[PDB]
């Protein structure tokens, strides 16, 4: 049968692989763990453009996963049972492969390309296990790894330190795709890239980025694009203050602050790295030689076909969790609403004066606390996810097939272990696109669920293949277009028209204007 | 108006000089030797290019560097040259800006890969302060392996090939990472070429390897697919060299190590025998063979300027490649087995004699039109067919400017036999405004205007991928209409150039090869 130990060739050399096998198939698949796209960006190519990976003289193993990048541990008592034992360093720009194990140099498959999300702050390729995407839709996934929080993101605004080091990684990766990915059985002229929350804000910026034209056929953005408000920075000038000043430097020139950080150690890079819990993208005149706002928005944007989405819960659980630790949420009521929306209203940066547009938009007349606190999480998923992936399909559904979908499948295996007002929480659709196989787990799942699996990951697969999600024995997953259909993804299919049509109306209309009329009574 | 200026690079600072250019007021800084890739020697002979080392204080950039091993078979051409010596040790490159610029200037940036038949040449050739001065544009001249140090294959791991090609990528990579600081723009790289330049600038076209860091082509007499500067196999370089090289080896492993083991002038005796040498379909700078690539529905070309002469066969390649004046031989007694032996020469079997013959000389008897035909066959069958069905590939995925350039150079007509028109390379003199190692060409006030417009149609295109501007003559963008520029001192366009002969090579002749099968 199919090879222990597959051998694959490499601009760089030779890198031994091996055979993995998943539930329910005679198909197994090949892995090749741990491959470098780029020299390690260590000493003077610390906050440096990623360089070409050196050649090495033997087989390579294949084998191990990579370290994941310098991030902090900001319950995820479980993520470190379903996680290999991973160490972490500077020299983390490599790549995992998942190929089924019939294919060779040639094969021409499609090539899925994932970027693990994590606030560009945390994350790693080996969370994430392709071998179930593989196996069942005969495609090539690649899981990726770039620089995350100060080492990823840190800018001076100026040449010493442009910024955006982690997008760049990105970019060389993807590059190491169109060079490598043939020897492996993947068709360069089929990559699709596809992430969550970050990882979709990273895809939406590939898609709007000059430097990433040509190094892929289609995007999937699933929870996150390029506006997403906290991950996108017009000014570098708060990373670039408080690095300087939290690093002790003497700070006189930029090129003594880039000498005396590359001076820093790992353990120093870590205590200054451990006040970022998130960590935006700089307009850093290179990756984003402008706003992602501006590139989408002119008249010369040309997108790649794209399925973008997003779940109807986003600030359902996870995210109050973890934002939210105190549980204050659940101590809103009609007499506190007004105070709690006046600084939702800053943290959304509106003048407080919002607050009252805010509560009629979305809370009106009701007085009943637990529905008051449903308003207030769907007010949050709104800003943060739903209103920004709208925006973005409509800049690029007049140059590009767009495929919009809401996600509202209630996992099986968490319902019960969440409060019963939780529908399809931010990450629940990742689950079912990879087929409930991750790093040493297979989550449970009934039989509902692995059709509604196999139909996304097939939709996906299919969109690899063909820009179109849509085979015969899916249920139809019509384009976007004036209609503004998106796909109502769940156990039973159905599609609507202009999702949150109202909710669009206001924050994108009605709530700039009335803050317009607030420079008129000043 | 700097005499010395200092400027960063990612491996340490370089010294460069001031230089002023004749009867014009800009001035214009050169960085001449400077290192993209460590030298290629020892374990790094048949190996991809490495990163150049870090050096301490400031690095001269005032003299010229090292050209590539090469053998020379013209003896004014190198009364033409600075004094440079022949090395392994020649992975630089030159850089000429106006004077005015710094670090962040954003200037245009044009990158010059030198012609030879991937066997000769050199970046010190070209001076570039010329179209650097006129207009407002940094220009790279780069070096890369030749011969048997850039282009030897074994077809296998050991070595797979395009050394020379993998040196141009680690000199785009360096101009990406460096160029700023010289005042140039990464974002607006232009790579120009000819002939064998023209092969390189065509071959980063259909690489994955040379993705995004160039925004534009400009192919110069010279495409992907020229006949002898491409291979499917490496059969006959590998075997070619094993055997000269005396190693003898019985696997590539062992002939490695032996050829590593050569020193210079083992190495100059085993290169004398490639006069030209091809690219080998490698799998990973060239993953298939140049045709699929450009065939291929998925061919994602930048917006490209391809072009020849009208004259491509008339003078100096002949004087090179027929040094025994066997063409002024031809007549219509002879015609018939010089067609048949060119006909081998162009990899068609022998049949293919008579319809070269009823294609290009029909009944002609006079043997002065019977040898401008043969010459005109020529020419068509190595540049202008091959520009022809590049442009075609490209044009239906991005914007080709394609031109036809027919003005005799008035310093080399009196010179010359009074048949020839535009010679292959006559369009090089006014691309760098007749200004190359230490000579400036003499030109009339026409020529002058001339240079000027393709200066200036060239920068143009650097800046914006269009060569237009108010002013000069209109260059049509090739569509489906198949227009293209007939550039001469009176400007005009034509359609479908050589529609007939296009005809005849691309479909006629190989229907016919196929009729002799079977
Ligand atoms: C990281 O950031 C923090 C915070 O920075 C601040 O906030 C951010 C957001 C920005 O807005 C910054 O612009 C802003 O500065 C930095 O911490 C601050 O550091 C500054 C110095 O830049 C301090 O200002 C001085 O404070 C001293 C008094 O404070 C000292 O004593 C404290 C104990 O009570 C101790 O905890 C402090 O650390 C501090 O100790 C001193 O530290 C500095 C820096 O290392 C060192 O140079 C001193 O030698 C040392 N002093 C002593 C006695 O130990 C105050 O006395 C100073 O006043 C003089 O200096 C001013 C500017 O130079 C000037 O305007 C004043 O008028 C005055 O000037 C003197 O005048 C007389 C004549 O009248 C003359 O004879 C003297 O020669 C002359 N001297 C000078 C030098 O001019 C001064 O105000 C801030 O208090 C401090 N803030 C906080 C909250 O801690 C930190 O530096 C950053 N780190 C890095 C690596 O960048
Ligand atoms: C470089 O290439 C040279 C040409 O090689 C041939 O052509 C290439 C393209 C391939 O097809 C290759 O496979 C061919 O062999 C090559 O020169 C040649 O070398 C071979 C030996 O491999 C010679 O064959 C033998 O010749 C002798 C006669 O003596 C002469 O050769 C020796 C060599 O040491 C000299 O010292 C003498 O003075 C003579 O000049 C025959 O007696 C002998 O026959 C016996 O051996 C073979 C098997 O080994 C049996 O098949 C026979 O039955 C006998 O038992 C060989 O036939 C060949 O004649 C010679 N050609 C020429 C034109 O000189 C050269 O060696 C290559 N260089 C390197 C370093 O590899
Ligand atoms: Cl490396
Ligand atoms: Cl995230
Ligand atoms: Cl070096
Ligand atoms: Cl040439």
């Amino acid at each position: 049968q199919d090879s222990a130990s597959p051998i694959r060739n490499t601009h760089t050399g030779q890198v031994r692989g091996s055979l993995v096998h998943v539930k329910d198939t005679d198909i197994a698949v090949h892995t090749f763990l741990g491959i470098p796209f780029a020299k390690p960006p260590v000493g003077p190519l610390r906050f440096a453009p990623p360089e070409a990976p050196e050649p090495w003289s033997g087989v390579r193993d294949g084998t191990s996963h990579p370290n994941m990048c310098l991030q902090n541990d900001n319950d995820l008592k479980m993520m470190n049972l379903i996680l290999p034992p991973i160490s972490m360093s500077e020299d983390c720009l490599y790549l995992n492969i998942y190929v089924p194990a019939h294919a060779h140099e040639g094969s021409n498959l499609p090539v899925m390309v994932w970027i693990h999300g994590g606030a560009l702050t945390v994350g790693m390729a080996s969370m994430y296990d392709g071998s179930m995407l593989a196996a069942t839709e005969d495609v090539v996934v690649v899981a990726i790894q770039y620089r995350l929080g100060v080492l990823g993101f840190f800018s001076t605004g100026d040449q010493h330190a442009k910024g955006n080091w982690g997008y760049l990684d990105q970019v060389a990766a993807l590059r190491w795709v169109q060079q490598n990915i043939v020897h492996f059985g993947g068709n360069p002229d089929r990559v699709t890239i596809f992430g969550e929350s970050a990882g979709g804000t990273s895809v939406s910026s590939h898609v709007v980025s000059p430097m990433s034209q040509g190094l892929f056929h289609g995007a999937i953005m699933e929870s996150g694009v390029a506006v997403l408000p906290d991950l996108i920075s017009s000014s570098s000038e708060m990373v670039h203050r408080i690095v300087a000043n939290l690093s002790g430097c003497a700070a006189v020139n930029s090129e003594t602050l880039m000498c005396c950080l590359r001076g820093k150690n790992e353990a120093e890079m870590l205590a200054i790295n451990k006040v970022f819990k998130i960590i935006p993208g700089v307009v850093d005149g290179e990756f984003l030689p402008k706003h992602p706002q501006e590139l989408m928005a002119s008249k010369d944007f040309h997108p790649v076909p794209s399925i973008i989405g997003i779940n109807n819960d986003e600030y359902g659980w996870i995210l109050p969790t973890i934002m939210d630790p105190a549980q204050k949420i659940e101590e809103i009521t009609r007499k506190t609403l007004p105070a709690v929306l006046k600084s939702t209203a800053l943290k959304m940066m509106l003048p407080p004066e919002c607050g009252d547009l805010l509560m009629e938009e979305y809370m009106g007349d009701t007085e009943d606390p637990e529905t008051l606190q449903a308003q207030f999480r769907e007010m949050k998923g709104d800003f943060m996810f739903v209103i920004p992936a709208l925006q973005v399909a409509h800049f690029q559904r007049s140059h590009a097939p767009v495929y919009f979908y809401e996600f509202q499948h209630r996992p099986s295996f968490f319902k019960d272990f969440r409060p019963p007002y939780v529908k399809a929480d931010h990450g629940d659709e990742i689950f079912l696109v990879f087929g409930y196989q991750f790093g040493n787990i297979k989550l449970p799942y009934t039989e509902e669920e692995e059709q509604l699996s196999r139909r996304i990951m097939k939709y996906w697969a299919n969109f690899a293949r063909h820009g179109n999600p849509n085979s015969e024995g899916l249920p139809y997953w019509p384009v976007m277009d004036h209609d503004e259909q998106y796909l109502q993804l769940d156990i039973q299919p159905s599609v609507g028209r202009a999702l949150k049509a109202r909710r669009l109306q206001f924050w994108t209309k009605t709530l700039p204007q009335k803050i317009q009329e607030l420079k008129g009574s000043q």
